[PDB]
């Protein structure tokens, strides 16, 4: 189980339809396909989604740093010397995508070496998660009827609705609409991605009061210090804290400075092992966590799924993992299957995943 | 790799000699023997250390409560649902070193289903540690004299003086002749077993602050809660918690109401997982932590070992994993071996380790 090579290849997959939000947008899936080489002949995957207004990782930065840095540091290194792995990675400060698909390929070869699903080498509490659905910006009624197709087509009964438009008011009227029309059948929650600004956050969430939303995800800018703590204070619901908690660090000054009171785990940036890490944490502190999506394709998906189905806290909650949805097309040989609101995390070895030759060859841009 | 036993064998060896300290005294290992039976004909095991002074447990209630509750609660589950595990065991209160086996002895049995040891498949950062030795109370001039002997005999460079004694004067005599003895070449700290109160820790720790003193170990009690605080808050150096964290939730509290400012994790309370979720915590946070003894027996220490070498910011410090060289035997077919002031983590499956059957049959108690 020695890595003898690690290969980073840029993919382009169009989306049916782009994915709007207040820090940006995505028209395509311009990831990474990341794989980890062993002398057994083993193959393992994921992907890396380079997301300049999150991370600042670029599709081309993220293929640099892994040819020019990371691979020759870990070359010749076990798939159980995971540890030497995180810390050799750890030298290098940032790129969190790139770091997290070397960590999960890695992770995918040990579960194909020892025919072990990466779910339960992590812990296997439970094998299915129940799935949230991110809505994102666009008309009223159109984000509404967005909501009953996925609803009816696929069982989904949770909902991340994307706000931070100005006026405020045009967010809380989707909210309340989305609301009236599944009444308590449905569960729901709001992310900013830092649109508004804490006064214009707090005044939204105030107007929707009475619509029973479990959480409050990066309403305003953390880097907004005062007045974000001032706001996450004010609010009932915890306040999950996304792109501004990348690392087990920013969990603990966030947390203990008062500007989180809830935690995003996305295996896209944490990985399996960085993921746990955080789990940890949060657990160890006594905090909500919710796995979230990094607007991931199916092999980021699949990740999420399988982390988040290890462990009893992660799994209490809905995870976000059906935006892949909206992609015109994707790299497994066998599609993710979401049904009865639920996506079960997959039978086989590693991450029950195999990418699909020719898909490859039509979709990669090297 | 279905759990279908797990058995609590008691078991008593002789102590050569007693190792005393402030809270209580060892003349003989009175553990309990921890085997998970598999369908695979496999059996993994790990020793649950009674210490009624530290945890409240008994030779006599651990068995109970693994026959009683958590055998009959996990029987079933196959060895990679360590966290459906976890999780049911936690629905019991306490019971740390019963648990703790429990989960090791699960370990034991996964690394030999997949021929990986313990050590690697946790992190396998590296595959040694520095060797730390505990000096029990007794005479001055004795207890130099067991320094430099297991110094000489072992390669051991690292001690942890156990004080807590009156008047104070009588253990920092004792630390400043071991300091005049051998200099700075080797490392030393203290533990008090809340044998101190905290008026009486500062004045011995002021009257040390020559002595190059790495650490101090639960110099009074804890539960003194406020001039606890005030203690720690006056130190230089690190301040370990160890009995008075044996879970998660008692690090976070004690290290954020300033009780702790350096944590102890011994796998005999958190076994492996836990462990894990401890060094996790103490990591996010940025504490130092230190592989601490229970007064295990070679299992516990072949335990120790596995875990403390999964990871760096364990393997950064010496451990303690010596004191089961004042047992008058052992268990094990192959006794460990410290050389150059060194353990290396065993090198077969698991932990590595194998019950002589005649050895239990002679010690055992039931
Ligand atoms: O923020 C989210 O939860 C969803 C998405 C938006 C940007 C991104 O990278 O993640
Ligand atoms: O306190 C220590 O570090 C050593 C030992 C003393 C009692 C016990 O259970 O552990
Ligand atoms: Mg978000
Ligand atoms: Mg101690």
């Amino acid at each position: 189980m020695k890595i003898v090579a690690i290969g980073a290849i840029p993919f382009s997959i169009p989306y049916t339809k782009p994915l709007r939000f207040a820090s940006g947008e995505v028209h395509a899936a311009e990831h990474v396909l990341v794989r980890v080489h062993t002398d057994d002949g083993i193959v393992g995957v994921a992907e890396a989604p380079p997301r300049p207004f999150t991370y600042g990782e670029t599709q081309t930065g993220i293929v640099a740093v892994i040819e020019q840095y990371f691979a020759p540091a870990l070359i010749g290194l076990t798939l159980t010397e995971r540890e030497v792995a995180h810390t050799r990675m750890a030298r290098t400060v940032g790129n969190p995508t790139a770091k997290a698909a070397i960590d999960m390929a890695m992770w995918d070869a040990l579960g194909q070496s020892l025919r072990l699903s990466v779910s339960e080498m992590l812990g296997g509490y439970t094998d299915r998660m129940r799935v949230s659905h991110m809505l994102g910006f666009d008309d009223p009624v159109k984000m509404v009827a967005e909501a009953e197709r996925i609803r009816e087509t696929y069982g989904i009964n949770t909902f991340k609705v994307k706000v931070g438009r100005r006026p405020v008011q045009l967010d809380t009227a989707v909210v309340r609409a989305l609301r009236e029309r599944f009444g308590d059948a449905i569960e729901l929650y709001v992310d900013g991605n830092r649109g508004w600004s804490a006064a214009e956050s707090l005044r939204a969430m105030r107007e929707m009061a009475d619509l029973d939303l479990l959480f409050a995800e990066e309403l305003c800018p953390a880097d907004d210090v005062l007045s974000r703590r001032r706001l996450v204070g004010q609010l009932d619901m915890p306040f999950i804290a996304d792109e501004s908690v990348p690392t087990p660090a920013d969990v603990t000054r966030e947390v203990l400075g008062g500007s989180a009171t809830a935690i995003s785990i996305k295996t896209a940036r944490t990985g399996f092992t960085g993921s746990t890490r955080v789990h940890h944490l949060a657990e160890g502190l006594g905090l909500d966590m919710v796995m979230g999506n990094q607007i991931d394709g199916q092999i980021g998906t699949a990740c999420t799924v399988s982390f988040g189905t290890a462990f009893e806290r992660t799994s209490r909650h809905a995870g976000e993992l059906s935006n892949f949805l909206d992609m015109s097309d994707d790299l497994l040989t066998v599609p993710l299957q979401i049904s009865d609101g639920q996506l079960h995390r997959r039978p086989g070895p590693g991450l029950g995943i195999e990418i699909d030759p020719d898909k490859l060859a039509h979709y990669r841009t090297d």
